[PDB]
């Protein structure tokens, strides 16, 4: 409801959903400590509705456990506190990191106080060829750019396994969460 | 997904999980989900920090499956593009009716236009007492109240198995979804 949120933005089949797996990963990993419910669970309904006409309409259904959820989807809780992920597919080539562009935009646009991490996945089936283009593309067209959110760090993972990369990014997802918080309190 | 949201909102334990798993078992017909993933998964994350005398909480961590997800949550979709299914328990008697006006003004502040249609569990296991104290309650001090939603139906279901009452309460919501982009009142 007051908590910062974590969100995991990319294409689909980047790997946001199983980076993420790997980042809860202990023993007590996805389903540990408070609630006996989710707190916010989004399904697709498909009707094949017949009021006048005989057409199909698809309802995206929000199911709420109580108000601290449905507060926490104010339009202010949304915008502001929010540390975003920025994930993109290694061995697809430095094309993925173009495709960032446009969700930079977009994050920059929606959350203007968010930092970004970018997250380059399947680093254990990319080549050095792929790793340098990337690499030189963030630095040079990403990096320190007005316009984009300001990127606090960047990742190369294989997000399947536990190894001293991934943990290093989730030691940065931890540190970048509690700075951002209570960080730039004031402005001068 | 589809441009229309449907918000299932009311206090914990009201049967909202098992009201919309029973309205989405319609007759026989297998289909579960659009794609093979999750477009919007939300999940709570206990972190432990290294340097104590500061237990963080936990992370609320949305993961969008791609772009259409993401614009799914603009604002204006949020808010303007939302019917909302209001749940109490009618076995806890008009008190739970008492405990919707909080969340009928929280609904209204997100947008005036705003449709509710207003959903009593537990018929089942209600006093007929019960269901016209709730009754009562409702016609007098939440339909056609300037500063609530527009109350377009309110039902009384047992949420665990099918009945005339849930199939009313399933095209009511289909109606309404339908009717969306019509006006309310004069
Ligand atoms: N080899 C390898 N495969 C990965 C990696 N990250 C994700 N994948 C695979 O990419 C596919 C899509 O992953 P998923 O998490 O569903 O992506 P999402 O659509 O962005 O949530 C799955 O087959 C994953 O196992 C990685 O670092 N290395
Ligand atoms: N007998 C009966 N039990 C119900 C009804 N609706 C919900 N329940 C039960 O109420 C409890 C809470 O339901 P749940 O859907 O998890 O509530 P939520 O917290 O509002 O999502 C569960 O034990 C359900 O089986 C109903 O109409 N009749
Ligand atoms: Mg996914
Ligand atoms: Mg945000
Ligand atoms: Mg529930
Ligand atoms: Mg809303």
């Amino acid at each position: 409801y007051n908590r910062m949120k974590l969100m995991i933005v990319g294409n689909t089949g980047s790997g946001k959903t199983t980076l993420l797996q790997q980042l809860m990963k202990t023993k007590k990993s996805d389903l540990g400590m408070q609630s006996a419910t989710v707190g916010i669970d989004v399904k697709d309904w498909p009707i094949q509705i017949r009021d006048k006409r005989k057409r199909d309409l698809v309802l995206n259904v929000w199911d709420f456990a109580g108000r601290e959820e449905f507060y926490s989807t104010h339009p202010h809780f949304m915008t502001q506190r929010a540390l975003y992920l920025a994930v993109y597919d290694l061995s697809k080539g430095q094309a993925e990191v173009d495709a960032m562009k446009p969700w930079l935009f977009n994050i920059k646009a929606r959350a203007s106080s968010s930092p970004v991490i970018l997250v380059g996945t399947h680093l254990d089936v990319s080549d050095e060829a792929q790793r340098a283009a990337c690499m030189s593309k963030i630095t040079k067209e990403l990096l320190n750019k007005r316009g984009f959110p300001a990127i606090r760090d960047y990742h190369f993972v294989n997000a399947t396994e536990e190894s001293d990369a991934l943990a290093k990014l989730r030691k940065t997802i931890i540190n970048e969460s509690l700075n951002f918080k209570i960080r730039d309190q004031l402005v001068v």
